Parts: structure tokens; sequence; C-alpha cells
């Protein structure tokens, strides 16, 4: 029916934004990581500085 | 009709689930990556104030 | 109507491909993340013991 298949198709909606957001998490951690793997570079050349 | 819909919509709701436990896994990276930064960033501190 | 139902069915398809893909992705994050989290424990050892 008309009504069965609009409540899938909002169901399947939210699902479909959820994912879009974690798309995005994604690229964050992604650019968090190398974020970190330059301070940790940084912090390793600064411990054999000594 | 109804038995392809609810096939569908049992099929959705796996997928959600699945999309549930990568959230959790990426909220998980992304705790990790606060401590790791935090860590990073004072021990760099504790290094230059050497 | 039959067509509905078919488009929501590849619809749904289409959002699993990509959270399939998600997975192999945020399985790569994982990796990388394990790999700091060692580097940093290293460091935070020789900064302690400085």
């Amino acid at each position: 029916s008309q009504q069965q298949i609009a409540a899938l198709s909002e169901s399947l909606q939210a699902t479909q934004q959820q994912l879009q957001a974690l798309q995005q998490q994604c690229y964050e951690l992604e650019k968090t990581n190398r974020l970190l793997v330059s301070e940790v570079m940084t912090l390793q050349k600064m411990v054999k500085a000594q």
C-alpha cells in the first residue's frame, strides 16, 4: 500500500541521512589522524634533540 | 505488495543496526583521538620545559 | 505499486553498498589509530624517564 511505501520510504530517508553524517565523521577522523601524525612526529623530533 | 515491503523493511532494519555499530565505532575512535591529542600536547610541553 | 517497491529496493541496495564502503574505511582508520596509540605510549614512557 501507499501508507506502507511512505513509511519505508521515510525510514530509508532517515537511514540515508545518518550515513551521510557518518561519511562526514570519517572524513573528520582522517583529518584528525593526519594532525596527530604530524604532532607525534614533532614530539619525536623534540625527544631526539635531548 | 506487503510481503515484498516487509522483506525490504526487515533488510533495512539490518542496515540500520550495522549503521549504529559503525557510529559507535567512530565515537570510540574520536574519543581515543581526544586522549592522544591531550597526551601528545602535554608531552610536547614537558620536553620543551626540560 | 510495484514500481515504488522496485525503486525502494534499489535505493536500499545502494545505501547498503555505501554502508559497506564506510565500514571498510573505518577498519583502516582503526588501524591507523592503533599505530598512533602505540607510538604515543612509547613516547610517554621516554618522556617520563627524561
